[PDB]
């Protein structure tokens, strides 16, 4: 692997042989376009806990790339684009809404919505897990978190993908026009939700943000941008992970049987899915100062990508790392990051993946609806996710 490129077609559909080489021969690697790639668990964790590997250079590049106006002003304010102290401020505001305690309200909602999504599939004995389970579930869950009407999932998912794809460095004139068009409609939506809370009340996350705005801790734009942040990152990551999880279990029929026979293994089966095929393969940073790493000299202003996908396959951390083992000891992975930017939504994620996998393993005759090889990953670099995952089972469920 002379210069690693995640945009390469081979790497898009199975990056794991590239990773194996990387963490064995070049753990801190200068890849395509002079982007550094960090592979090993120890180093990934090192980078993520270091504020010097920052997001500000990425924000400024992106806002000047999209140009002046509503899109720049709103998406410019997103938490993913901030360093301290703005990052700490926004995280302090929304943080308490994501506690396991604060999220018990959603358990029956999420279990319930998995049921409702399975429901039209049962008599058919077939389903595309991506279209019909993964995406709606993830969108309904993050809407519930916010306190927004869960029936708006489609419209809001669309706005968020149109806006979100505008951060994808491989952009289009078409993507852009749609992004600018969707941010306007999206912003209206949120303002109408805020006004409803202004006049009616609420105890939801959107209400907690509106209150933070009143105490001057958060601007109107920051509320809108936080809403956009959660919906976009909240739904694509979870949806793709539900798909990957089901694939991981279908690919390993014996592991599926074990879980089916031993339902107590659900929690760690999910952990293993997160470990083995994470929907977020990597995260980007840009250095504010020279930093030394495994003898490599990474320069001020260099772009640095940490590979959560590779770090999860690190032999220094995991015995037989390339094997899918649901009975492995649940030892924390990199799938939710570390340090300052650790995943606020990890519990919400787990609740969804547990409910989705529980309901699907419970199905007699569960199998792939197509051939193993006909599967295809989505064209974007931002997440690892299937375009389609047809499954079949015994009609009746
Ligand atoms: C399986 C699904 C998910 C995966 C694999 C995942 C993964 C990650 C990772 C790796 C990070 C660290 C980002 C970095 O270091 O640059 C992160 C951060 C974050 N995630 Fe998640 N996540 C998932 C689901 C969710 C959900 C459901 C939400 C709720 C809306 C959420 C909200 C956030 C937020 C707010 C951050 C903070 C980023 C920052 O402070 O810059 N995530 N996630």
């Amino acid at each position: 692997v002379t210069a690693f490129d995640p945009t390469d077609a081979d790497v898009r559909r199975d990056p794991y042989p590239s990773y194996h080489w990387l963490l064995r021969h070049d753990p801190v690697h200068r890849g395509a376009h002079r982007v550094w790639y960090v592979s090993r668990f120890a180093d990934v964790r090192a980078v993520l806990g270091d504020e010097r590997f920052a997001r500000t250079g990425i924000r400024r590049f992106w806002t000047d790339l999209v140009g002046p106006g509503l899109l720049a002003e709103i998406v410019g304010d997103i938490i993913l684009f901030q360093d301290e102290p703005d990052h700490g401020r926004l995280r302090g505001v929304v943080g308490p809404a994501f506690s396991p305690s604060a999220l018990r309200r959603l358990e029956p909602v999420i279990a319930g919505t998995v049921d409702d999504l399975l429901r039209p599939a049962l008599a058919r004995g077939a389903m595309d897990v991506v279209d019909e389970l993964a995406y709606p579930l993830a969108l309904r869950a993050v809407l519930g978190l916010l306190g927004l009407p869960a029936a708006d999932w489609g419209a809001v998912g669309r706005w968020s993908r149109d806006v979100g794809r505008t951060l994808d460095r491989g952009a289009s004139a078409e993507d852009m026009r749609r992004g600018h068009a969707a941010i306007a409609e999206f912003a209206d939506y949120v303002e109408r939700a805020l006004a409803r809370r202004r006049r009616e009340g609420g105890e939801d996350l959107l209400a907690l943000m509106l209150d933070a705005h009143d105490r001057g801790l958060m601007s109107r734009n920051e509320i809108v941008s936080t809403v956009v942040t959660f919906i976009f990152t909240g739904h694509e990551t979870v949806a793709s992970q539900v798909g990957n999880a089901v694939l991981s279990l279908l690919a390993h029929p014996d592991q599926l049987d074990l879980l089916r026979r031993r339902p107590d293994l659900l929690a760690q089966a999910v952990e293993e899915c997160l470990r083995y095929d994470p929907s977020v393969q990597s995260n980007t940073r840009q250095l504010d100062v020279d930093v030394e790493l495994r003898g490599r000299r990474l320069r001020r202003d260099d772009v640095v990508v940490v590979l959560a996908g590779a770090a999860n396959r690190d032999p220094r951390r995991y015995d037989r790392p390339d094997d899918f083992d649901i009975e492995r000891d649940p030892v924390p992975s990199m799938s939710f990051g570390a340090g300052m930017r650790y995943c606020l939504g990890s519990y919400l994620a787990r609740t969804q993946l547990r409910a989705a996998v529980a309901a699907l393993a419970r199905l007699p005759g569960l199998r792939l609806g197509c051939a193993s090889d006909a599967l295809a990953y989505q064209p974007r670099t931002m997440f690892r996710g299937l375009a389609s995952l047809p499954i079949a089972f015994t009609p009746g469920g």
